């Protein structure tokens, strides 16, 4: 289970990465102190698991995102497509899937033309083939709900 | 106007969010008044969006992910959907999309008859044909990169 | 939980529906009383539904059987296609499903030409349209695995 | 050849598979012997194909299905498919289809990465793609329906 | 009712449908009265649905044949298409279908351009949406089959 | 070019194939003698290929019709898939096409089981994947339009 | 027809449009003054239809390209379409077409987020549904063959 | 670099690609040699990438034209189509493209059977499979768009 002390800590901290100990007290109820050891035991037990500012993709020079979809060609071979295309850094996001396709990547990339290569690199270094969908604007992305 | 010590400050944030001014300071080689300044500046202009705790979807009983493709009903209209779905907790993240659907949805939910449930809310609040791909397992995800 | 006796006493009856208290207890190692008590404890808690034998539907004048993916036409409706076409008796399967459509039936028929009448009713009772997939040949249904 | 009597039986054995023959021999105006006899036909004709008790899916453990339509990746070779996968367990149903896959399964499962990786098990020993369709829940099955 | 005088009948019309009632009479051992007597009843039944030369498509200046495939734009109205495509006459046959489309039409035209209004007339005459697959080449076609 | 005498001859005879060279001859507006000229020149230019009785498949067995489209798997092999299932005397017609397929054969059969049958055949012999579309009614096939 | 000297014409043509009237007479066999008269009346029937540099679209400002299939989604209006997108200066080319849309566009546009606004710009002026395939490359482009 | 003065030119040159340098001057405030200069500057950079005349395709012989979509047969190997279809004379545009095909090739020729063999020859020298469009009507095309 999960306490809804807890519940409120990370409800609070989801939409505010950034707020400390202190306001957190106030809305929360409890201590400076009493607040601090939740929050450490919540990330002790994978409950959450980082922290992070939110980057514009656009503000950085990613200007073309992707879903690509992705289905190995050898099922007589390891399917250990995800561990392959880790150290690729335009992949920021590898879901298994049931659906046509195996895995769904997101993908970040600095124009159409360097898509391409990406896809190309995708595909002799896994070994599958793809099917990309282009994402043409971001409305809202990572609204994590806690009930 | 993105120099090579904003870019430093937007890689330390992606990678911790709760990093204190003097930590970022002594990494950028500034005064923590000049680094206040500097990561103001990131969030005024459209640079860092938000910070965020990363939370573990399935502690908080989130047990089944999808993506949904919604295609309207009537294209004609001018598209009202990011804005009527934006209210429905459970939708984490809407993109717009090239391609058969007009939109993808990242979704989150308890389980099976939750997702049914869901699938006829989105249906009727934003007027639409759906089809779902459910997740079954996540990897690795947001993870941003910074060129 | 389900302890490993009611385990071999489900194995069995999934195998064999006509199987006498007797030949169980051989197999199970209790008693013509004690199977017998646990049988229908397992009906009384849902976990046998009943006993059927598996009837050849080509035997019995249906000669073609179909898939059937249907969804609801109009979203401001409630969305109750399963409770309007639980009349119709050649419905033999009736699954809501996360994918393109929202509903899979299965269906038989005595010919193409009855599909195609069938598949009217469908549309007009419900209000949905049809998608369907033939069936050309079973090679084995309902085999029920237990763990 | 089917007459009045042996559509009574059958009826009566898909509503009941454990019904005794005195039960059966009173409903069909016939003797225990007669009917005995009877039913000793429609089994070793292909009418009557065996007796089961419906088992709780969900019950045993199986809290995922699905229907995995499968295409091999190389038609030209003589079909396999029913024949590999009928030693997989968790494949309940096999059909042959016409369309654009070659065949259906319904598939039963504990989870998530657990249909994953029946997925791959199905890939690697049918030699085909999958397309997977999740079960959401199930609203009525089985009704066999003798016209 | 098909006897082996039937069958033979049926046959020889099949291959020649001009050829005069003497010569089908030694071909079946009949008189030219038996042969006229059991060939009405063909044609009054169901059997022999009428008698055609078989055109050249493109020495009469249809130059462009092709298959359409339609869907209702709404599917819960019960299907008038075939009523009314009847009037339009480059429509050469109409089925049903079963899958995605409903029916589907061969169709014949002088050129590109009149196949373009033709479509146009196919959906606002039957209310339809249309997928249009140009035959290259008939290799050939009608060659009836009586086993 | 065809002479609107030649028309009325035509447009009769693929309405009537057993139509007499007396009857022709009113409507026309010639003699039984010149009437019997144009038709013989009619067929030995190719513009009249033949008569044919047309026989209802039904009423001789063949309770299954399909379209099966066909895409040769090895591009580096002579493309002969017409003359490979030439002899196969259940291919109604064959048409090469511009669409997804290379071909789209109309086929007739007994029943679902011998279309799977059929369907294994061509691909083993031509080489090739199968698509198939069942047809489930024909509203009229052939109706011959003479501009 | 076309004599070969004014093919000799068009294929220098198609490949330099700035060639002067001078270095096509060496090569094709006339003389400044012979030339200059059939490339004159080549224009005046509407064989040349004009002469143009090939621009760079990246070059311009315009980082995406995208084909855009539309469908009219009301068969009762007229379909117009073509005229109506006239004035709409970024697309570039209007094709009716065989296939499930009814017309491909050729679009140019300056980022995926323009896109989006072009596409609503091009649902709600022509009255139809848009699928879009993104352009990633031009390899080549307008290499006309002149047999 | 594009400035005023290279954004008239290339308008002009787009418009009328024959312009001599002396309009262009007068119309762009400059002198002959300034023209020139620009002018070569363009070409050299990758601004204008060759001059053309516009011929019209029926006035030479292709009355057919075609979209082909290409797709891999085996997508892992480094990608060779556009180098390999370059010596395909009838291949006239080929781009690559997100989604399901690879490439789009624009193709034109002098009939269906044309086609038919054309199809043949792209499948086999790239090693493809082909989904092919027909274009009915081309509105209007090149319509370059200078912002």
């Amino acid at each position: 289970a999960l306490d809804d002390i807890d519940r409120i800590l990370v409800r609070e901290l989801a939409a505010d990465g950034r707020a400390t100990l202190s306001e957190l007290a106030t809305r929360a109820g409890l201590s400076v102190s009493a607040v601090q050891s939740r929050v450490r035991r919540l990330e002790s037990r994978g409950v959450v698991q980082g922290y992070s500012a939110r980057i514009n993709p656009e503000a950085v020079g990613h200007l073309l995102s992707a879903f690509v979809a992705i289905t190995p060609l050898d099922p007589s071979q390891p399917d250990d497509a995800p561990a392959r295309l880790e150290h690729i850094e335009e992949v920021e996001s590898c879901y298994s899937v049931a659906g046509e396709a195996s895995y769904v990547l997101l993908v970040r990339v600095a124009s159409a033309r360097a898509l391409e290569d990406l896809l190309q690199r995708i595909r002799t270094t896994a070994n599958v083939r793809t099917r990309s969908t282009i994402i043409l604007n971001t409305f809202y992305s990572d609204r994590q709900h806690i009930p």
